[PDB]
């Protein structure tokens, strides 16, 4: 069925137990990305996580989410056939731009928030919002940002919270997760705050090479807007970051709310248009740091 319906070509990239190869639908020649999961040695419990991801991805159909077209089961191998995206990471793209302002960062965050809101409307919490999962659909200057990798996503029932587990990437983890408290949709809005922060200045709000002091920072909500770099950032941008980086997740801004924040919905009159070279230079260093993997910026095993 799989080799009758698709033809696998080169490897695009990988995961901690999955390869992604470009593929073409037979006989139409249409391209997709196939995520290939070797299932021969998987536990039932691990296969159930694959079942969850396939199920969640089949539900989600949105301009800013990489669409799953097909979930094929064969003997020892499962295939998740996704839309192909050729623009790479949003964050790598930003560093190659000649001109980058708050209005650009707003444009990005707006798309990210539309995808998060669609997830949340459909009872899905992503739990690992991070630059790695934010890909441009194509290399076009106009390309949509698309949300990827639902390998850690959970299905919530309405606005009921639960102890879904300690899962995610340290630098982007929310206080309630770290606290071993019940959680839900708000954890994705904390993660967006962190991403927005890094989108404006190019370094993370919570940073310490000692994982323990990293978590104490997060739980205390101890981030600031230091000079000179934040001095040129609009009050409205900081206000949004503040509303997302609220320790009490009940009082944290929702995705829908964040889409009506003036910095987002009134971008053209509220977001600063000044080039932020120093951000592009910092993002360069940030991205380079991320490439090295290790403790803070890498999804927890
Ligand atoms: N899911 C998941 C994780 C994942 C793993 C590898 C990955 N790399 C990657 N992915 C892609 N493209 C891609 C990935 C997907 C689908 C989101 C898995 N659709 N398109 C390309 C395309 C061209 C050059 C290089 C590429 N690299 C992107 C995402
Ligand atoms: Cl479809």
């Amino acid at each position: 069925s799989m080799t009758d319906e698709y033809q696998l070509f080169e490897e695009l990239g990988k995961g901690a137990f999955s390869v992604v190869r470009r593929c073409m639908k037979i006989p139409t020649g249409q391209e997709y990305a196939a995520k290939i999961i070797n299932t021969k040695k998987l536990s039932a419990r691990d296969h159930q996580k694959l079942e969850r991801e396939a199920r969640i991805c089949r539900l989600l159909k949105h301009p800013n989410i990489v669409r799953l077209h097909d979930s094929i089961s064969e003997e020892g191998f499962h295939y998740l056939v996704f839309d192909l995206v050729t623009g790479g990471e949003l964050f790598e793209d930003i560093v190659a731009r000649e001109y980058y302002s708050e209005a650009d960062a707003s444009h990005c965050i707006q798309q990210i928030l539309e995808s998060v809101n669609h997830c949340h409307l459909n009872g899905i919490v992503h739990r690992d919002l991070k630059p790695e999962n934010l890909l441009l659909a194509s290399k076009s200057k106009g390309a949509a940002v698309k949300l990827a990798d639902f390998g850690l996503a959970i299905e919530v029932q309405g606005d009921q919270q639960a102890w879904f587990g300690f899962a995610g990437t340290p630098g982007y983890l929310s206080p309630e997760v770290l606290r071993k408290d019940p959680y839900g949709k708000p954890v994705d809005m904390w993660a967006c705050g962190v991403i927005l922060y890094i989108l404006l200045v190019g370094y993370p709000p919570f940073w310490d090479e000692d994982q323990h002091r990293l978590y104490q920072q997060i739980k205390a909500g101890a981030y600031d807007f230091p000079s000179p770099e934040w001095d040129t950032v609009t009050p409205e941008a900081k206000d949004l970051i503040n509303k997302m980086l609220t320790i009490n997740p009940a009082k944290r801004i929702t995705a829908s709310e964040a889409l009506k924040h003036p910095w987002i919905c009134q971008r053209s009159t509220v977001a600063s248009m000044m080039h932020r070279q120093e951000t592009v230079d910092c993002l360069k260093k940030f991205n380079a740091r991320r490439k090295l993997k290790g403790a803070i910026l890498t999804t927890m095993l």
